[PDB]
């Protein structure tokens, strides 16, 4: 209930909201049916267009027009975006020459520069290029600012999803917007685009901008705007609260656009009706700017443009139904589209079995448009399993496809041709950025960067604190003139011991058997003092950030951080030159495993445990293959180097070992190679403690990894060598994981060449992703300044086309 006959005069668009049943004039009242009887009079004004003509210079104030032409409109704040143009003699914005903004020009009376924030909803990263004919405001702003070739946005390339992580830094998983349709069973309540229950605040976490700038004194406009509420009066609504006095003049501002995305999904992304979306938009920029320089804030004020995801193709015939593969099919619900997520229609239902929908879903059509997962199998980079409202059946779609549960929901519901939701590593999906003022840098073209990072950046330009987030803060600090924000290194909690010879052969039960001259004995003993130890540490040792016991052991081919608590390497670090070669392991060493002599029986492995555990088999994580010598073939065999794998796997990690290390060090100029195992048994994307471990080798205490990681790094300049490189580096990283069959992979009973690499490009990863799975800090000791090495951190190799 609303008394919705108070009134709206002098409360147009009102910053404070008000609490009912007392009637709301603020841009989200539309929304909630709640508006004062007088709002459309009062606030949504029409009358005489949107640009000022010539006949309309120095007219007599008239209130009901929609924009103002006359004398007072610049003091007042409320001329038409043109005023100047047509009365003035002025200049369009777009028609000057650009020139550096080296420091704010701003009235005074202005404490810090505002931010302007304008978002497009699919917005897809190409049109920068492609649609640059009809979108001159907007090439101005990327040409003359700072702009990112594409901006990666957070799976899945849903429109909530992805407004709310630009406002927060959050991954979906931790902000709980998991989705445009979700079911909570902790509330038993659900969430759609249609309807009330969007509008309740227990779906929404973390800390968006606003709260944040309200928090620490620093005033925002409403972000949000009613669909209804036509653009150029959005525009009108901003430059006028940029007129107001000091006290209550907001710092931040957001403008939200619902093209191009509204008519991609009618035409799809390059439809012929699509130019006049892009058209108008540039429009809108305009008159932003030409508003702006009105006011004399076009070179005061940071402006950001800013997509939310792509879009793609995608037509009704490209669709794949669950009731070709599933004979219960109404036992299930579908929540459908371009990803699929599926639970029981009744949780009452005992006979319900996910591992019987799964199996029934697998590799079932020589062409299957999509993929099933538990969600803790689906790829680490994707972070997308640590909430209740993610249900525990995942489909990755195809890009192009949709998923439906039967063929009657799609045509009793052809319409559309564009849709997103895939993969955020699909170039589809791709969407933009482009930062233009006096904090941003003048003519800069910078990396892509994912949209998690903004907000570090937003609160930055504000001077804000952030809310605890998933960017890496500094990360983007080559997108700043100035404001950049200083971290230091995080110290290390845990230092290493690094033992010498303490024990003898015999002390050893183990179940492991081997068949196995001063001028060479000097030689190893140097060897395992850590000699060699430059070439296979490039850029320092790993920092342990948590309280655990570790040893430090030294080898003439690697090195490696082996834990006393897990009983295997937290990291092993190696370096595989342009000109090395592969051998094989001898035929006398085939089942071979040796004592160390510097770790106690008591913190060692044993192979007994691998031969009564039926499912469980061992590698290495320096692989023999790359010793050096036959005689350095020795200390790969060693079994503080033996790690637990499944058959399975070790057709995987044999593969990459034996073929794709040496294919790496060949195209990159010699690789620098730092492997291990992680462990996340509650899926959340951090670092299990041993009290969270739920499988071990049968009869033993050796925890079994959820997945196995590695980081290559090289030269960015390929002509110098991996050891020998004097600028900034190259990295590509992977989480494989560490499954006991290999049904992911539809091909994998063809030759590992067929499939092998294609799995791992799939689970490519961030440095920064396997810093939060291993508790570990990389790349500690460089030449190069931190806030690139946090870039390098924050790099994905997405395996993508240009
Ligand atoms: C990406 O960045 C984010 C943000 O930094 C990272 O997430 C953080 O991770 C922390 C570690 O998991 C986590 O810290 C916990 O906080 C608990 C208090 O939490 C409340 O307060 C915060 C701050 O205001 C708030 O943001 C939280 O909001 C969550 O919950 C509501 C829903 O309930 C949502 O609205 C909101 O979206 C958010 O949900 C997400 O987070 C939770 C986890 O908190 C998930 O479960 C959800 O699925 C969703 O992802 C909260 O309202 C605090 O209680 C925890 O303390 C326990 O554990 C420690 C171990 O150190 C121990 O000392 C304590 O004793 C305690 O254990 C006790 O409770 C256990 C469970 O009940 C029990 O088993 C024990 O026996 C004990 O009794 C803990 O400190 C922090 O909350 C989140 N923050 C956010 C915003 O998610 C994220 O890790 C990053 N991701 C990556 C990959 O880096
Ligand atoms: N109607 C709407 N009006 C505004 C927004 C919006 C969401 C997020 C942000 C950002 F980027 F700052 F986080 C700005 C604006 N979304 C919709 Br839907
Ligand atoms: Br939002
Ligand atoms: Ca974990
Ligand atoms: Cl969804
Ligand atoms: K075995
Ligand atoms: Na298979
Ligand atoms: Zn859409």
């Amino acid at each position: 209930w609303t008394a919705t006959s108070g009134s709206c005069k002098g409360r147009c668009f009102e910053l404070q909201e008000v609490g009912p049943p007392d009637c709301r004039c603020d841009n989200l009242c539309k929304s909630y049916s709640s508006c004062c009887h007088d709002f459309d009079e009062l606030c949504l004004k029409t009358a005489r267009g949107w640009e000022c003509t010539k006949d309309r210079c120095g007219e007599v104030r008239n209130e009901e027009n929609a924009c103002h032409c006359s004398e007072d409109c610049l003091s007042r704040g409320d001329c038409c975006t043109n005023y100047q143009v047509v009365c003035k003699g002025e200049s369009h914005w777009v028609d000057d020459d650009c020139e550096e903004i080296k420091v704010p020009e701003c009235p005074a009376g202005f404490v810090r520069p505002p931010l302007i924030i304008f978002s497009v909803d699919g917005f897809r990263a190409s049109y920068m290029k492609k649609g640059s004919k009809v979108m001159p405001n907007i090439e101005k702003l990327r040409s003359c600012g700072t702009h990112a070739p594409y901006m990666r946005p957070v799976y899945p390339t849903k429109t909530f999803p992805n407004l709310y992580t630009l406002a927060t830094g959050l991954y979906p998983e931790s902000h709980g917007i998991v989705g445009n349709s979700m079911y909570d069973p902790v509330f038993d309540a659900s969430f759609h685009l249609r309807g009330r229950e969007k509008f309740n605040h227990r779906w929404w976490g973390g800390q968006p901008l606003w709260i944040t700038a309200t928090k620490q004194g620093v005033r925002a406009g409403t972000f949000f705007w009613s669909v209804s509420i036509p653009h150029e009066r959005r525009i009108l609504t901003i430059l006028q609260w940029l007129s107001l006095p000091d006290n209550e003049r907001p710092s931040v501002y957001a403008f939200y656009s619902e093209q191009p995305d509204f008519s991609g999904h009618k035409y799809g992304p390059f439809g012929p009706e699509m130019t006049n979306p892009l058209r108008e938009i540039d429009k809108t920029v305009g008159q932003l700017m030409d508003g702006l320089k009105q006011l004399r804030l076009h070179r005061c004020v940071n402006v950001i443009f800013v997509g939310d995801h792509g879009m793609e193709d995608v037509t009704c015939d490209r669709t794949e139904f669950l009731s070709n593969y599933l004979t219960n099919v109404d036992d299930i619900t579908l929540v459908p589209g371009t990803l699929g997520r599926i639970r029981a229609k009744s949780i009452n239902n005992s006979k319900y079995d996910p591992k019987t929908i799964i199996a029934a879903l697998t590799c079932k059509k020589p062409d299957q448009h999509f993929k099933p997962y538990m969600k803790q199998h689906l790829p680490k980079r994707l972070h997308y399993a640590n909430n209740r409202r993610i249900e525990d059946i995942h489909l990755l779609v195809d890009r192009r496809w949709h998923v439906a549960r039967k063929p009657l929901d799609v045509y009793k519901k052809c319409f559309f041709q564009g849709d997103h939701g895939f993969d955020n590593k699909v170039n589809s999906m791709q969407t933009v950025f482009v930062g233009y003022g006096p904090t941003f840098k003048y003519r800069t073209k910078v990396p892509p960067f994912e949209n998690i990072e903004l907000y570090n950046v937003m609160c930055d330009l504000l001077g804000l604190k952030p809310a605890p987030n998933n960017g890496t803060h500094g990360s983007l600090n080559h997108l700043l003139r100035t404001n950049t924000f200083r971290p230091t290194m995080p110290d290390e909690v845990s230092r290493p011991n690094y033992p010498g010879i303490m024990y003898l052969q015999s002390e050893f039960d183990l179940g492991c058997t081997c068949d196995d001259n001063k001028l060479e004995e000097l030689n190893k003993r140097l060897h395992t003092k850590g000699s060699t130890k430059e070439r296979h540490l490039l850029y320092g040792r790993p920092a342990v950030l948590y309280r655990t016991s570790y040893d430090i052991l030294y080898h003439t081919d690697f090195e490696s951080g082996y834990s006393e608590i897990f009983l295997m390497p937290l990291w092993t670090s190696y370096t595989i030159s342009k000109q090395a070669e592969v051998s094989s392991i001898p035929e006398h060493l085939t089942n071979c495993v040796r004592p160390d002599v510097r770790v106690s029986p008591g913190f060692s492995q044993n192979c007994l445990a691998y031969k009564n555990d039926k499912q469980m088999s061992y590698g290495f994580l320096f692989p023999p293959y790359l010793s050096s010598s036959p005689e350095a073939k020795y200390d790969a065999f060693l079994v503080t180097n033996m790690v637990p794998m499944y058959p399975a796997f070790k057709r995987v990690w044999a593969y990459f070992q034996r073929v794709l290390v040496k294919k790496y060090a060949s195209e990159r100029n010699g690789v620098n190679v730092i492997s291990g195992p992680i462990f996340d048994y509650n899926y959340d994307g951090l670092r299990d403690t041993e009290d969270e471990i739920k499988q071990y080798v049968e009869g033993s205490s050796i925890p079994v990894p959820t997945h196995y990681y590695s980081i290559i790094t090289s030269c960015l300049d390929f002509t110098q060598p991996a050891d020998k490189c004097d600028g900034p580096l190259s990295v590509s990283s992977f989480i494989l994981p560490h499954r006991p069959d290999n049904d992911e992979s539809c091909n994998s009973s063809e030759d590992e060449s067929k499939w092998v690499e294609e799995l791992m490009k799939m689970h490519t990863a961030r440095v920064r992703d396997i810093e939060h799975l291993t508790g570990l800090d990389f790349y500690r000791k460089t030449s190069r300044s931190y806030s690139e090495i946090l870039t390098l951190k924050t790099y994905l190799h997405t395996y993508e086309s240009e």
